């Protein structure tokens, strides 16, 4: 499958190149797989969601996304125009605010719901959680992280947006999950981008087109929009059947473009996001 002027990032996934326009993927397109989306919230009402996105989880009083950060997350996940698995399954768990704050107990108990959740759920290929949240240090924060991914949960969490090594933030310190750098569509990494070597992969981060509330559309930066390009990769993959949820980070490093990135100080991963696409 093929979908022309697609946003950079999705034309960077199944691309070896900077610079072209068109994502080229299997027809599959993660049906089967299921990823839950960790932040503010899904409007699953966006028509871009074509209704494979529900609210499951809030610890609020509501679980709207009153924000969009959560919304813009889940579009590059999984929706028909600006996401890499276009067929998977969208599971809301609103952890942070509509002022995209987020609390230490709210996002560790929304770690272990989706541990919970994911039995009742109909997901044959495979789970997948991203976190396009994070903060300081936190060995408790960690330990959930980690709980998560051995409850056979691919999880992705995002770097951090400090140009600084992600070893001081949490989760993304934590070594047994995919720790997920920004890239921009000039393969250099993104100013503002984590580094370090907890981090696992690159992905697209710089200008990042996805959907927004409202049933409308917005371009925003962080490794908050490179994460879910790795979470939808990882369930483009799994429904695939080439990796597991256990197996997922460092296949997709494996796979990965390699040395194509500058401005990756040594220590640090130089390997961008990759879907190895078997026409």
């Amino acid at each position: 499958a093929a979908q022309t002027n697609a946003p950079w990032g999705l034309a960077r996934i199944s691309s070896t190149s900077p610079g072209t326009s068109t994502y080229y993927y299997d027809e599959s397109a993660g049906q089967g797989s299921c990823v839950y989306v960790i932040d503010t919230g899904i409007e699953a009402s966006h028509p871009e969601f074509e209704g494979r996105a529900q609210m499951v989880k809030t610890y609020y009083y509501s679980s709207r996304d009153g924000n969009g950060h959560g919304t813009h997350c889940a579009g590059t996940v999984g929706s028909r125009t600006y996401g890499v698995a276009k067929k998977t399954q969208l599971f809301g768990v609103k952890v942070l605010d509509d002022n995209g704050s987020g609390q230490y107990s709210t996002i560790i108990a929304g770690m272990d719901f989706v541990a919970s959740d994911k039995n009742n759920r109909n997901c044959p290929k495979g789970v997948v959680a991203s976190l396009s949240l994070g903060g300081g240090y936190s060995s408790s924060v960690n330990s959930a992280a980690a709980r998560l991914q051995s409850s056979g949960v691919m999880v992705a969490v995002a770097a951090g947006n400090n140009n600084a090594d992600a070893r001081n933030y949490s989760p993304a310190s934590e070594p047994s999950v995919c720790t997920v750098g920004a890239s921009d569509r000039y393969d250099r990494r993104s100013s503002f981008s984590n580094y370090g070597s907890v981090l696992d992969i690159f992905g697209p981060g710089t200008d990042i087109l996805s959907t927004w509330i409202g049933g409308s559309t917005r371009s925003i930066s962080g490794t908050s929009m490179a994460t879910p390009h790795v979470a939808g990769l990882a369930a483009y993959l799994m429904t695939l059947g080439k990796t597991t949820a256990a197996s997922a980070c460092r296949y997709i490093a494996d796979t990965a473009n390699k040395g194509d990135l500058s401005n990756i100080p040594f220590g640090t991963v130089n390997l961008l996001a990759y879907n190895n696409y078997q026409a």
